[PDB]
């Protein structure tokens, strides 16, 4: 039979030596107390201002709200996509930067989750080198490996939230977050977990403990943690890769803080703004209308743009308001630059119609055209799914259940009878003609 064991059993510390040995524990003790304070203070007054969400995610063809309910914070214009879902932070006072976006205590709860995932990189670090030096008998790859850039931040109250599936392989019993990897982060990063609680036979399912256990195995016990208010514990290395986590529920609310390494090469701001100039360079720029003139048609610089309209779309305008529109109530932060980003979609529209135009010409010889339909097909049949899925997403019988506060918001989305947009929002004819013309024969 599947077991677990707990600091109860014997063998528990010498099974976490001997195959946990990349997991960390520092007792609340090993934390200022001072920090403790404006830390705990910290979530309650995000709690208490509604700044934490339960996620409408999707998981294998389902829409589920998590038990959980959460927010994300970290660097300005970075995101976090998990479960399909891209979270947007609301930002905290890194350097060189201002955020009249905020309001003042919540702003003051970014700062203090700042201090923290300072302090979390500092240990991670010491953590990482000591680690290292046990092994044998680079300081920047560490670094990088420590540098977290965002926090996912936790609540669930097991008294109001009667709704918790049980622990499947080891009677850990119920699972506050199932059997899961932290994804999307950077390859071997850490990941530093801050627990604040509001304090036989196995585990005591009174108390939050954290699951692991070997990816693929059952067979090897697993390790139920305890965790008591302020307690921390660091995931190193491939820690995260080779074993999965669960978090097991206890009778009284917490909330946690995990500090993590984004991989956010294609998930910031600056990311996809410099995306959409790239392909806004094939469109003649001396002002800004509605006649859309392209600068080229061969065709990898318009595969290029419909591609990049399919990420600024899906990716995020569709992402970001399927949340709609409560970061707002948090954060102000992400106003203009989606709005900025819905007007560049708007543009590329535009360029699209262009596309359209130019492949429906007299003289143009139809083997050129046939070029250009074989360069953007793929992308408008992925457009036209894309849409159907976020539609539909935006309808399901859940999503139609929560709060207007946070309703998803199909945007953008205009009628067939809406003048002021060059395309149908329903690309199936369009997508149907083009098929048809590249087999012709
Ligand atoms: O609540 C936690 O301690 C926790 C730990 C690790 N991962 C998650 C998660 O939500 O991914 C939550
Ligand atoms: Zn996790």
């Amino acid at each position: 039979r599947g077991s677990h064991m707990t600091p109860k059993d014997d063998e528990f510390y010498q099974q976490w030596q001997l195959k946990y040995p990349k997991l960390i524990l520092r007792e609340a003790s090993s934390v200022s107390e001072e920090l403790h304070k404006e830390v705990q203070e910290a979530f309650l007054t995000l709690h208490k201002h509604g700044c934490l969400f339960r996620d409408l995610v999707r998981i294998q063809g389902k829409d589920l709200l998590t038990p959980v309910s959460r927010i994300l914070i970290g660097n300005p214009g970075c995101t976090y996509k998990y479960l399909n879902t891209r979270l947007f932070t609301v930002p905290w006072p890194v350097k060189g930067s201002n955020i009249k976006h905020t309001e003042a205590e919540i702003a003051a709860a970014c700062e203090t989750f700042l201090k923290l995932n300072d302090y979390l990189q500092i240990e991670t670090i010491q953590a990482l080198e000591e680690l290292a030096a046990k092994e044998k008998a680079d300081e920047v790859d560490i670094k990088s490996r420590a540098a977290y850039n965002v926090t996912l931040l936790n609540f669930m109250d097991p008294q109001k939230m009667p709704y918790l599936k049980e622990e499947p392989y080891f009677g850990m019993g119920k699972m506050a977050v199932s059997w899961h990897h932290d994804e999307n982060l950077v390859d071997r990063s850490a990941v530093a977990v801050y627990s604040y609680s509001c304090e036989l036979e196995g585990r005591d399912p009174d108390i939050w403990h954290v699951g692991f256990k070997i990816s693929w195995d059952i067979e090897t016990p697993g390790l139920a943690i305890p965790l008591h208010q302020g307690d921390c514990y660091f995931m190193l290395d491939d820690l995260n890769a080779t074993h999965q986590h669960c978090v097991l529920a206890g009778s009284q609310p917490r909330f946690s803080s995990t500090h993590r390494v984004a991989e956010c090469s294609t998930g910031t701001l600056d990311y996809i703004l410099q995306r959409c100039q790239l392909a806004l360079q094939n469109v003649c720029d001396d002002v800004d209308n509605d006649d859309v003139s392209l600068k080229s048609f061969e065709p990898a610089v318009l595969k290029q743009g419909e591609e990049i309209h399919n990420e600024v779309e899906f990716e995020w305008l569709r992402q970001f308001w399927f949340q709609g529109n409560r970061y707002r109530k948090c954060t102000d932060w992400w106003c203009q630059p989606m709005a900025q980003l819905e007007a560049l979609w708007k543009k590329m529209e535009g360029v699209t119609n262009a596309v359209l135009h130019e492949v429906k010409r007299e003289g143009l010889p139809v083997e050129q055209r046939n070029e250009i339909l074989t360069a953007i097909l793929a992308s408008l049949t992925a457009r036209q799914n894309l849409r159907r899925e976020w539609h539909a997403r935006c309808q399901s019988r859940i999503a139609r259940t929560l709060p207007a506060d946070q309703k998803p918001e199909c945007r953008p989305y205009w009628e067939k009878d809406d003048a002021s947009m060059p395309l149908p929002f329903d690309l199936t004819d369009i997508v149907s003609e083009l098929r048809g013309q590249l087999l012709e024969a």
